């Protein structure tokens, strides 16, 4: 598997000295997290970049777009986190283009809803996480973790997330392995196994909460992108019908 081009379509997120990460699914929408855009921020104040490389670093094959209007789900819960989902709905140039599709820059593909997930289903989850503030120098590369699905019996056990898990939240990561706490951003991708799908690799997850970086790992919490794929494929439909 490819290492600079490794994640073509994950989006960096900016506002004010905020930060997101996010899923390109098609060339002119985002897929992130409802967490992310709770305050409302006026669409003006965003800025996508897909292709980068390290947070906040211009680089050749970066492109920056504007957001023209997005979209929470309409049942989100900023208490609970359930229903944690957006679309970023970018601004189309003087071309009617948004993403200039690149060998840094691709579109990943929704799931099927055919594949059930399962504990042998493999993942990974891409994102920058955890870095020093100051000294711009240093900032941290994309990484990314293999993961397992992780079952909801075993994550909603009292010793894990207990009664947090919710439908439309899945879980992933090992219960005392560690490492992806430090290393996802709110909003980022998790890409699993479909086979039952055109493409290898679907995007499953969206980096939704689990726990804090520095505390001891759990599983993180992921919104099940699976159990909203109707949802999705409504609110970007190219014809009304």
């Amino acid at each position: 598997v490819a290492l600079r081009g490794a994640h073509p379509y994950i989006a960096a997120l900016y506002w004010g000295h905020s930060f997101c990460a996010g899923s390109l699914i098609a060339p002119c929408w985002v897929l992130t997290a409802a967490h992310c855009l709770q305050d409302r921020p006026a669409p003006e104040d965003l800025t996508v970049v897909l292709g980068q490389e390290r947070r906040n670093h211009s680089c050749e094959p970066c492109q920056t777009l504007a957001v023209r209007s997005y979209r929470l789900h309409e049942a989100f819960s900023p208490v609970s986190y359930q229903h944690d989902l957006a679309l970023l709905r970018l601004q189309e140039d003087a071309d009617g283009s948004c993403a200039l599709l690149s060998p840094y820059v691709q579109p990943v593909s929704l799931p099927s809803g055919a594949a059930r997930p399962s504990e042998t289903t493999l993942c990974q989850v891409a994102g920058w996480g955890h870095q020093f503030e100051g000294a711009e120098e240093y900032a941290s590369f994309l990484q990314e973790a293999q993961v397992p699905f992780l079952s909801l019996e075993r994550c909603s056990a009292p010793d894990v997330h207990g009664s947090s898990i919710l439908p439309g939240m899945l879980c992933a990561g090992f219960l005392e392995g560690g490492t992806d706490a430090c290393q996802g951003d709110s909003g980022g991708p998790l890409v699993c196994e479909d086979q039952a799908a055109e493409r290898r690799l679907t995007l499953q997850g969206i980096i939704s909460w689990g726990s804090g970086c520095g505390d001891r790992n759990k599983p993180g919490v992921y919104t099940d992108v699976a159990y909203y794929l109707a949802w999705i494929r409504e609110h970007t439909v190219s014809h009304h019908t």
